């Protein structure tokens, strides 16, 4: 049975990129558009990406459907949060690496609207 | 293991009779004031999905409250309460501790005193 930290020292290994593991053993880095997304891991159980997003953005109707697992924007200290969880057994590392593109490029697109489906299905 | 198989799992536990195929959302009749939705999306997603009835204030949606958080979203003005986990992994007995947490949350959000909005969330946050 994988744990989180083989894991994530896994990924990071293919990903090649600056990153940070704090004391607690939270994962962080940064890419451009000043992006800093934490990978933790709860009670070696469930996985959490979170970012802060720098700005109060609108409120977002927080449905589930858009991505899966679904990218939830919360509030804290005043300021929007992007984060999506799921259970650390069965997630593999191609599982992981995608779900770390997709949860960037919603960060980007969310941070910068102004760039060049409204239906939801199960 | 399967949604079905799961779910047969559920009504034995709940001493029903009833066919959930593995595309079928299942209404889970908790009270003549109460449903919660159960669906699998792609053969991978346990969602769960209650109607809370009023616009509440602006939940702050954080993770940490719940494992799986219990997310509160905005469907056509009115709020609803949302929650899902990889079916893999998934057993009977979380499944069935899961609906209780979920029910419970639901309960509370009805509440008249929920009506009211709560203070901000504020870091440090430490999840033990
Ligand atoms: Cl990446
Ligand atoms: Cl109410």
């Amino acid at each position: 049975q994988t744990t989180f930290t083989e894991l994530m020292q896994q990924l990071f290994l293919k990903l090649g990129l600056n990153h940070q593991v704090n004391e607690n053993d939270v994962y962080t880095f940064e890419v451009d558009g000043h992006i800093q997304v934490l990978i933790a891991c709860y009670h070696q159980q469930w996985v959490q990406l979170f970012s802060e997003l720098g700005a109060d953005l609108p409120t977002n109707d927080n449905l589930f459907g858009e991505h899966w697992p679904a990218h939830v924007q919360g509030r804290l200290d005043g300021k929007s949060i992007l984060w999506s969880q799921q259970s650390l057994v069965g997630l593999d590392i191609d599982e992981m690496q995608a779900w770390l593109e997709r949860f960037i490029d919603d960060i980007e697109q969310r941070k910068e609207p102004q760039n060049t489906s409204p239906i939801l299905f199960i």
